[PDB]
């Protein structure tokens, strides 16, 4: 790392003009646009509400153009000429008057430069606190509603009606229809972003009201150091859209035949509303639009999920948007991680027996009715109600065996030759395990009889009171007593990351002579 006084300077403000690029191979450099330098120093000539108009135009609506000196891209000799002729222009008369400025006529590379500084740009959207702060800002009125504030700013288009609007319950994030380009006359997400919000926010700033209101400079929003002065509200309450607290997923087939699939497992009973509180975000399982999966993702698979079918859908161990996929990933806390590393839980075929915890039978319907499809036809309030009830079924453990059948000690000593024989704490240990699971919920769930957490170290055995000895399959089945000793034991210190320059071999044997 380069010393912290020759890491230069880095801003959040740079804007790369290239648009000429639209119509051919450049002769110069794209020109590296300091905007926020711009706007600042603006904000002192211009008096009225002007500061963007120096620059920027309306349309025959007033919606400002995030374009400079013209409100549409047209010829690459006319946009040639709109930069050097005000850019160049406004530098020449502020000279005059003997203002700092920027690069005058014959100063090419001074605005075309190869070689321009570090950006400390960074991106942001409105996290759980950040979106709930906008929904409970008396400033940004109800739209539409007595108090709901959505209408602001959420929109679908009702093709009927010619317009956009606000449709209560069916509000989205921005990217579930803004993209990367614009599509026809949808704004990209940079566009649809920069409008709305930056407008919004200086209607509040300049309203009588004197409210607080949002950033409006580059850096306000996309400093670093900025977006780490924003107020964090740790206690968001639920985003009311409508949603099912619980939900039966089902094996829907696709409108297409019925090729004569049914299904092999029995529904699952899908706790939505939990699943809410743990993510960070929506999108994060609707990836693509806030709907339901079987939409796209079917027992046979269509088109419109790229035929990725339901069951893959819902247990790619590599995937965080598959349901055994992201348990897979939760499973690498430290906390969870000693037992689950060595178990290698997303890098073997997951066992049978945590099957039956998602597919059980539903409750509150009749099972032949289940079978004979039940729940395909049937109200989407009939399966919340079923789903509810399901749920509410389910069994828990907490706490694992009775300590009577937990040796509180055991001597590991079938070894002991430089070492004498390790004492292992073997009762403290489990509750401390046991203190570490806590009331995890996906611990607490799929952890189903209270001695399953004795295979985390004892693997490979029938579930027992009674485990055999690690010699029995380790010895002279892959790794010897003592590897498979040394990589179990150390394994867990080191991924529950409770020990480093603090490790002594003396902490698991005295070493004898
Ligand atoms: C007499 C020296 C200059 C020459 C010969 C020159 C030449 C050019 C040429 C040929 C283009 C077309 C795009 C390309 O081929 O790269 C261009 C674009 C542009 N120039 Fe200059 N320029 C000069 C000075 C300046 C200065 C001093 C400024 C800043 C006030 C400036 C700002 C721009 C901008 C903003 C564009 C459009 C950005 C883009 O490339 O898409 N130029 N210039
Ligand atoms: C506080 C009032 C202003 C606001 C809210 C504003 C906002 C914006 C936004 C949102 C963009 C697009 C950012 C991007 O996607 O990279 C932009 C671009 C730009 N702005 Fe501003 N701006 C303001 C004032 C000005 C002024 C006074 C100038 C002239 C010194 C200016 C010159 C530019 C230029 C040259 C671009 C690059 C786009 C192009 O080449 O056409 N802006 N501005
Ligand atoms: C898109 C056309 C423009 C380009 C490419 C451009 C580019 C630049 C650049 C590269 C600098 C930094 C030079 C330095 O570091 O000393 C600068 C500074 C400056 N520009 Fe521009 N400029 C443009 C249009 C304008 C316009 C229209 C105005 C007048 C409203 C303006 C006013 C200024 C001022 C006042 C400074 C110095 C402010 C400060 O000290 O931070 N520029 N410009
Ligand atoms: C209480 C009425 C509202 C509801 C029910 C609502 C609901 C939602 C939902 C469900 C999402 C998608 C969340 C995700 O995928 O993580 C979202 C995203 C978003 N909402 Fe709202 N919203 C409401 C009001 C507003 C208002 C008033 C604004 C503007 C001040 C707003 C701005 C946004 C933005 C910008 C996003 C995208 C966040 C990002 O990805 O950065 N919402 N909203
Ligand atoms: C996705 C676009 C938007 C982004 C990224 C955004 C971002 C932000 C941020 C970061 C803040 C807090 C700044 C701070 O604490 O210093 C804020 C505040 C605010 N925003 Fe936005 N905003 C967006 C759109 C909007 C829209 C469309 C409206 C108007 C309906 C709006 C209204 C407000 C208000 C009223 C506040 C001040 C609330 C308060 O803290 O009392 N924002 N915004
Ligand atoms: C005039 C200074 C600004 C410049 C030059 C600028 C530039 C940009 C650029 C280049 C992107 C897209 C990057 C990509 O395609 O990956 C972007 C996205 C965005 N900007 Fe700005 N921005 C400015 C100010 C703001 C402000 C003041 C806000 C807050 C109201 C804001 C909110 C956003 C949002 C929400 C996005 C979308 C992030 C995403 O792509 O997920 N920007 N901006
Ligand atoms: C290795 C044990 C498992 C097997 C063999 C298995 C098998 C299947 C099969 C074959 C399907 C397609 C539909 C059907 O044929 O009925 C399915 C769907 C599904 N599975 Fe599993 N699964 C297992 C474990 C799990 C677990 C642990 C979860 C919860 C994290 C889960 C959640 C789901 C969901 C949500 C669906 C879609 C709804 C449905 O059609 O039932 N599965 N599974
Ligand atoms: C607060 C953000 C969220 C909202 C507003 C939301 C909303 C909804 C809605 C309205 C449905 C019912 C779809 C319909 O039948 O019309 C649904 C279903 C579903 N959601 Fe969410 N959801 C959110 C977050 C999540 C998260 C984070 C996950 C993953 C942990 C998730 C997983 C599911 C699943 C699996 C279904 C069932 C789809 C099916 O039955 O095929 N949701 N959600
Ligand atoms: C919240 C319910 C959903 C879940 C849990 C889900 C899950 C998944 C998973 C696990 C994959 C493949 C693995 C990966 O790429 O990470 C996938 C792929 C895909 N899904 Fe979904 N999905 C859901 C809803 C939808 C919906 C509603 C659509 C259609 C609008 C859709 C369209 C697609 C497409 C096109 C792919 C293929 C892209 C790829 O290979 O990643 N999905 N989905
Ligand atoms: C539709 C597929 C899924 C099914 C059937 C499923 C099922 C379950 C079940 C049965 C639990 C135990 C707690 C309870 O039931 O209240 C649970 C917990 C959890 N699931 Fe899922 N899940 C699925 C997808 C996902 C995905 C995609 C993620 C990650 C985005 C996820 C993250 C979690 C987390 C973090 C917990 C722990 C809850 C807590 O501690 O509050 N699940 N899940
Ligand atoms: C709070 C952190 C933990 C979480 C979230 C967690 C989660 C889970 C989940 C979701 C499963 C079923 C998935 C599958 O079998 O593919 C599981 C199984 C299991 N967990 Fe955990 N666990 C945690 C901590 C632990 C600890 C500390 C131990 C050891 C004392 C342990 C031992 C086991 C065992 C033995 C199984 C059964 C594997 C088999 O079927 O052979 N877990 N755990
Ligand atoms: C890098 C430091 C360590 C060295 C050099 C070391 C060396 C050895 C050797 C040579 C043996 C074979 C038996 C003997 O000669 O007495 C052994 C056994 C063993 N070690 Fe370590 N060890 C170290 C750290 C650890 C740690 C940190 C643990 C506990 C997390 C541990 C647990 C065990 C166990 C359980 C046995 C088998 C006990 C027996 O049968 O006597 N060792 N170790
Ligand atoms: C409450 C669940 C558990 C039960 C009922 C249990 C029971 C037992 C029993 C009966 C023994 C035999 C003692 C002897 O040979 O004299 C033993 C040994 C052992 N247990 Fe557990 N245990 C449990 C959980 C665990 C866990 C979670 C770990 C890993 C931290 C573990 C690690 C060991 C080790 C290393 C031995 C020594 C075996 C050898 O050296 O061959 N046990 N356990
Ligand atoms: C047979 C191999 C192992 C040996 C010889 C061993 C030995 C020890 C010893 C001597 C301590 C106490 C250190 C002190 O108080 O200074 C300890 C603590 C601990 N061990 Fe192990 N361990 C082994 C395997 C494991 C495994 C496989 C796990 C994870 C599943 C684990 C998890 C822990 C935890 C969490 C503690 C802290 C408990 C507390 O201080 O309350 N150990 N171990
Ligand atoms: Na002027
Ligand atoms: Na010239
Ligand atoms: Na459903
Ligand atoms: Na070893
Ligand atoms: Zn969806
Ligand atoms: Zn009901
Ligand atoms: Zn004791
Ligand atoms: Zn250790």
């Amino acid at each position: 790392k380069p010393l912290p006084g020759s890491t230069g300077e880095q801003r959040a403000d740079l804007v790369e003009i290239g648009v000429m690029a639209k119509f051919g191979n450049l002769e110069l450099p794209k020109v590296t646009f300091p905007h926020d330098r711009h706007s600042e120093a603006v904000a002192k000539v211009a008096a009225p509400g002007k500061e963007c108009a120096t620059c920027h135009k309306n349309d025959d609506k007033g919606k400002m153009s995030l374009k400079f000196m013209r409100l549409e891209d047209t010829t690459a000799a006319d946009l040639k000429n709109i930069y050097h002729a005000n850019c160049i222009g406004c530098h020449t008369e502020q000279a005059k008057a003997g203002k700092k400025t920027g690069p005058q006529d014959g100063e090419c590379r001074s605005c075309h430069n190869p070689k321009p500084m570090a950006s400390s740009w960074k991106q942001i959207g409105l996290d759980k606190s950040l979106h709930f702060r906008h929904v409970a800002a008396k400033a940004i009125a109800p739209v539409n509603d007595p108090q709901k504030n959505c209408g602001a700013c959420h929109h679908v288009y009702d093709e009927a009606a010619k317009k956009l609007s606000w449709v209560k319950n069916k509000e989205d994030s921005c990217r579930a229809c803004h993209g990367d380009a614009r599509v026809e006359k949808k704004p990209s997400l940079r566009e649809a972003a920069h409008t709305q919000c930056i407008t919004c926010h200086r209607s509040v700033a300049a309203a009588p009201a004197k409210a607080d209101s949002g950033p409006v400079s580059c850096a306000g929003c996309h400093d670093p150091a900025m977006q780490a002065k924003f107020k964090v509200v740790r206690d968001v309450p639920r985003l009311e859209r409508g949603q099912p607290d619980a939900a039966m997923v089902l094996p829907v087939v696709g409108p297409g035949a019925k090729k004569g699939m049914k299904g092999a497992m029995k529904p699952v009973a899908f706790n939505h509303k939990v699943h809410e509180a743990a993510s960070n975000t929506c999108r994060a399982c609707h990836h693509v639009k806030i709907d339901n999966c079987t939409t796209c993702h079917t027992l046979e698979g269509v088109k419109d999920g790229n035929f990725v079918q339901i069951e893959k859908a819902m247990h790619q161990p590599d995937s965080m948007k598959s349901c055994v996929g992201c348990h897979n990933q939760k499973v690498q806390a430290p906390a969870c991680a000693g037992c689950h590393g060595f178990m290698k839980t997303g890098a073997k075929p997951q066992p049978e027996a945590a099957c039956g915890v998602c597919h059980a039978d539903p409750v509150g319907m009749d099972a032949k009715t289940v079978a004979d499809g039940g729940l395909l036809k049937a109200t989407k309030e009939q399966r919340a109600d079923v789903a509810a009830a399901t749920l509410a079924a389910r069994r828990t453990t907490k706490g694992t065996l009775p300590a009577d059948d937990i040796p509180e000690f055991v001597t590991i000593g079938v070894l002991s030759d430089k070492y004498e024989p390790s004492k292992l704490p073997h009762r403290k240990i489990v509750n401390t395990l046991m203190a570490a699971i806590g009331d995890d919920k996906l611990a607490g769930t799929f952890h189903t009889d209270k001695a399953t957490v004795c295979a985390g170290c004892h693997h490979n055995s029938p579930a027992s009171k009674t485990p055999p000895k690690c010699a029995s399959c380790h010895g002279q089945d892959r790794p010897g007593l003592k590897a498979a000793y040394h990589q179990q034991c150390m394994g867990c210190h080191n991924r529950m990351k409770l020990e480093p320059a603090d490790t002594a071999c003396a902490e698991c044997h005295k070493e004898r002579a």
